[PDB]
């Protein structure tokens, strides 16, 4: 496809997942070419590998001593939408979850594209490549198309799941919820996690149950999320990514690593 900007400034505001602190995010046209950054008191943050500053349980960014947490779920948007050049410009710490998910980013930026003149560079894979990490793996190879699967295991009623993404169905993945678990609640709160988090945001999930009131919107929603994870986490290559991708337990880390690795290979 052609290079993509919005047509207009968007804003968007809400609690932060992690922080528990109100932000504000204001998302500004550039022309061909500019890429997608991020701005932080006078700061620009290209939303690249290189500015990655942490990985546990969200991907964050930083430059000169500016942080901006859990970049994640609107870089993910943004790669749906092949949207190529923006400036995301942070007012406060952390990107808002909103509702947990990327609907409310999707929704809003969805009815505002503009195209642009340019052809979309596309990060392409060119071979097969694995990463691992004891019990952990995300493997990537050739594809015309971006193709997203992700398998997990978890310790309760959901068992063994798994999810792909093929172009063209991002509705399958951008109302999935990120999630947390009941036995790992007072873990998360003693780190400084999660203050933001509640069941408005969050799927909580239980040894056969889930807390939240409409439970959950797929039988696999956890799995679909990691998916919409891995997805924002790519767009860290630079710009939107051509290749078929599957990921046994990964997270942040090496979704990351796996990122770091297919740049270092391309030079
Ligand atoms: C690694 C992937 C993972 C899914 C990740 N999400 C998290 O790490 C995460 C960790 C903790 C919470 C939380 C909370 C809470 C609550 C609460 C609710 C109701 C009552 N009554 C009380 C307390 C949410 C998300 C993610 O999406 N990354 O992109
Ligand atoms: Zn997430």
């Amino acid at each position: 496809g052609l290079e993509k900007t919005v047509k207009e400034k968007l804003s968007f505001e809400g609690v932060g997942i992690h922080t528990g602190e109100y932000s504000k995010l204001i998302i500004h046209p550039e022309k061909e070419g500019t890429g997608i950054r991020f701005f932080k008191n006078g700061v620009y943050i290209p939303a690249r590998h290189e500015f990655v500053v942490h990985t546990n349980h969200s991907t964050d960014l930083g430059f000169k001593g500016q942080r901006i947490k859990t970049v994640e779920h609107i870089l993910s948007v943004l790669h749906l939408l092949e949207i190529t050049n923006v400036t995301i410009e942070v007012i406060g710490n952390e990107i808002p979850i909103l509702d947990g998910s990327g609907w409310e980013f999707y929704e809003a930026i969805r009815k505002n594209i503009l195209n642009q003149n340019r052809e979309i560079d596309y990060f392409v894979v060119e071979e097969p490549i694995i990463v691992e990490d004891e019990g952990r793996l995300i493997k990537a190879e050739p594809s015309d198309t971006l193709e997203v699967t992700y398998e997990g295991e978890f310790k309760n009623f959901l068992g063994r799941q798994k999810f792909t993404f093929v172009e063209g169905n991002e509705e399958e993945i951008v109302l999935a919820r990120t999630f947390a678990f009941d036995w790992e609640i007072e873990h998360i709160k003693k780190v400084g996690l999660g203050k933001g988090g509640s069941l408005k945001n969050t799927l909580v999930l239980g040894k056969d149950k889930v807390y939240n009131p409409e439970g959950l919107r797929y039988e696999n929603e956890p799995v679909r999320h990691k998916v919409f994870d891995l997805i924002g986490d790519l767009y860290l290559l630079g710009s939107p990514v051509k290749g078929k991708f599957y990921s046994f337990r990964g997270g942040h880390s090496l979704n990351v690593k796996l990122v770091k690795e297919l740049a270092k290979k391309q030079k």
